[PDB]
């Protein structure tokens, strides 16, 4: 017979609990708000009983009412302490139940009075365990109240051992707790870091390609037409070049660039810069003299690997090491010493820019490393395969075809550019000399599917939405994906069946995927949003663009980890695998190419007769986006002077395969143009 405090922040004051003490005569005082010791009502309180109390009472009044003061905490304490306590009771999946303790100094830490435990069913979602808990303590403060006052019963302290979680902790999880246990725990799952003590990477790539070398000295490297080279005579024409290199100043993240078709040539000068210790920047020949100029330019690269064919295309702006002299070489043939670490830079490739002209981006030793000691063991590669050279080496795909083959001891065979595009030839050659596995850019996949062929048992592919699988061959289809910021993939899929969306499949060795909302928050299986990638695989960042480094390689604010922010839409499915979703932003994938198509508008608008310009992605039926640029000007320009007006800026792929003349844009209501009124032919 006396009073009581009932202190509470989220629970209704129409509780059972609250409304049996005072079914028993106990005339109960409650108060949400922090209570001070000048309070009037500190005076006349005989017990205070906490229920989820959302602050701490400050040490005055907690030693005034020493002995005096519990809490009706709903966690299995010591496990759980502080915030959320269920929802961190499932994600650490803790014993589970309830607990009636006193308040100490500290927060939930104070000796047991009762402690019981409780089960959580699957299907239960994270609302229904956390009001069957609320209920079961109630229940359970409603039987032995009476032996709480009286103080019959026994406290007890707490095990030692535990965690503890504040009100910020759950931010980065605000958006979760809509889901059942299992699929909460699905996701847990899904988005678990590997066991620490994870295999890291101490390697340099050479230093494993020289270890494979020395394993199959006499076995086919590389293979271009006729003439072929084993692995022990690249490996030594290479190191001859990589000393003469390294004596003309090459050292650790200097940039060399390289200028040469693809060749046996090209195999060798690549692994020339490694060996000097110097990342090489493919330059693709192609390429119009402006464009070449720019990436020697902001490319801080003195040293151009060239040949006397395209020797003055550079106009004398680079010291030129023409490939095919032979003073290029040393007598030395020996492997030279190894000077870099893996996390120095082995290339920089350029893709499309955002905002304007395109940024370098920077991959590392320890991003290549990661790839190919993945790709070796799950493929089953060995030194029977024999690989095609076939993607432009500018591009990282071609990084694939050359890299993981060689570290396999597998033999490299140059595409031939007068087969590269007659499909028929290539597959002629490919039953002749017994080609077993091969990466083919989507285009040239689905040419290869409808061919009778045999001799494949696995080609690779991706980069753009496959749509076709029906194929004549045996041959295992692999569907990958991944951005050449985080080393040319992250995902692979198994192809086994069709599908009305052929998922990208699950993430590669050391690589976590997030599927993160626009808050950054975990989003739940099943809910779309930006496919966060975390690992090995992210790179450096962009060469000379540290702004746009710190906006895309991100330290998340909660987590801590540090992510790339992709601008990719992706969803887990229920299985694992990751369905993607197209892109937030500007860009689309054209055949193979990442294009921004505003970075063509400035060349485009610097046309004397163009005032304004547009390019839109428009799909003709079977799905595949092609450009077309509408440009408003007094009159037509001929479609191929303005590709030839653009040829002296972009590659062919950056020029739009279709141009439209317009007198006047169509406006939306805010001014923007309308872009859905746009026609299309
Ligand atoms: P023609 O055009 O004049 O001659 C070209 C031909 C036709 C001969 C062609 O065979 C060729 O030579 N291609 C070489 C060009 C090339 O290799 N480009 C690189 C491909 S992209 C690369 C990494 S990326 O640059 O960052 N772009 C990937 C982004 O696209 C999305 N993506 C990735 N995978 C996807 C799939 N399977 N479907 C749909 N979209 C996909 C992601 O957002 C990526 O960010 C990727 N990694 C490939 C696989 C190397």
């Amino acid at each position: 017979m006396g009073r009581i405090l009932f202190l509470t922040t989220f629970m209704s004051k129409g509780n059972k609990v609250v409304r049996y003490l005072e079914s028993l005569h106990h005339e109960v005082v409650i108060c949400q708000e922090k209570v001070h010791a000048q309070s009037a009502n500190l005076q006349e309180i005989d017990w205070i009983v906490s229920y989820a109390y959302g602050y701490i009472l400050d040490k005055e009044i907690v030693s005034r009412f020493r002995g005096r003061i519990i809490n009706l905490h709903p966690s299995l304490l010591p496990w759980n302490k502080g915030r959320d306590p269920v929802f961190w009771s499932v994600w650490d999946e803790t014993p589970k139940g309830v607990t009636i303790h006193l308040i100490d100094e500290h927060v939930d830490t104070g000796d047991i009075l009762v402690q019981e435990e409780i089960a959580f069913a699957d299907e239960d979602t994270l609302l229904d365990c956390y009001n069957k808990a609320n209920q079961a303590i109630e229940e359970l403060f409603i039987r032995e109240w009476e032996n709480i006052v009286h103080g019959r019963i026994a406290p007890y302290r707490q095990t030692a051992g535990g965690t503890l979680h504040f009100k910020a902790d759950r931010d980065f999880y605000k958006n979760l707790n809509m889901t059942t246990v299992r699929e909460l725990l699905a996701l847990k799952r899904l988005c678990a870091e590997p066991k620490r003590g994870e295999k890291p990477i101490d390697k340099t790539f050479h230093q494993l390609f020289e270890q494979q070398v020395e394993m199959t000295p006499d076995h086919v490297a590389v293979v271009d037409r006729g003439q072929s080279l084993t692995y022990k005579q690249l490996n030594e024409r290479a190191n001859q070049l990589a000393h003469h290199l390294r004596g003309k100043g090459v050292k650790p993240d200097d940039q060399v660039a390289i200028m040469l078709d693809k060749s046996l040539d090209m195999i060798v000068s690549i692994l020339a810069v490694m060996k000097a210790g110097g990342a090489y920047v493919p330059i693709d020949p192609d390429y119009p003299g402006e464009r070449i100029a720019y990436m020697l330019a902001d490319s801080s690269a003195a040293i151009l690997l060239t040949n006397a064919l395209h020797e003055e295309k550079a106009n004398g702006a680079c010291d030129i090491i023409d490939v095919h002299d032979p003073d290029s070489y040393s007598e030395n043939t020996n492997n030279l010493p190894h000077v870099n670490r893996p996390d120095d830079l082995v290339y920089v490739m350029y893709t499309s820019g955002s905002t304007g002209l395109a940024k370098g981006v920077m991959i590392e030793h320890h991003n290549l490393v990661n790839f190919c000691e993945w790709y070796r063991p799950y493929f089953g590669v060995t030194p029977a395969d024999k690989a095609l050279v076939y993607s432009s080496f500018s591009f990282d795909g071609s990084a694939l075809d050359i890299f993981t083959h060689l570290l396999a001891g597998a033999a490299l065979h140059i595409v031939p550019s007068e087969r590269k595009y007659d499909l028929d030839a290539l597959n002629d050659y490919c039953n002749q000399e017994g080609i077993t596995i091969s990466y083919l850019p989507t285009g040239a996949a689905e040419q290869f599917m409808q061919m009778d062929n045999q001799s494949f048992r696995v080609v690779i592919t991706g980069g753009d939405v496959l749509k076709k699988i029906e194929r004549n061959g045996t041959y295992k289809l692999y569907n990958g994906y991944g951005p050449t910021e985080c080393t040319i993939m992250v995902t692979m899929f198994e192809v086994d069946k069709p599908y009305a969306n052929i998922p990208i499949g699950k993430p590669i060795d050391r690589t976590r995927i997030l599927i993160l909302d626009e808050a950054l928050a975990l989003q739940p299986i099943g809910v779309a949003g930006e496919l966060f990638i975390v690992g090995e695989g992210l790179g450096r960042g962009y060469l000379n663009r540290p702004e746009l480094t710190a906006e895309k390689f991100i330290v998340h604010p909660q987590t801590g980890e540090r992510m790339y922010r992709t601008g990719d839409r992706a969803r887990f499915l229920p299985d694992g695998n990751i369905e993607f979703l197209g892109r937030l932003d500007n860009l689309v994938k054209i055949r193979g190419y990442r294009i921004e198509p505003g970075e063509i508008e400035p060349f485009l608008m610097n046309h004397p007769l163009i005032e304004l310009t547009t390019v839109l992605a428009k799909e003709q039926a079977d799905g595949r986006k092609y450009l077309v640029g509408y440009y408003v000007a007094p009159e037509e320009i001929p479609h191929g002077e303005l590709r030839e007006w653009l040829g002296n800026d972009l590659p062919d792929y950056m020029i739009p395969t279709y141009f439209v003349h317009m007198k006047a844009f169509p406006l939306t209501a805010n001014g923007k143009v309308d872009r859905r009124a746009l026609p299309d032919v």
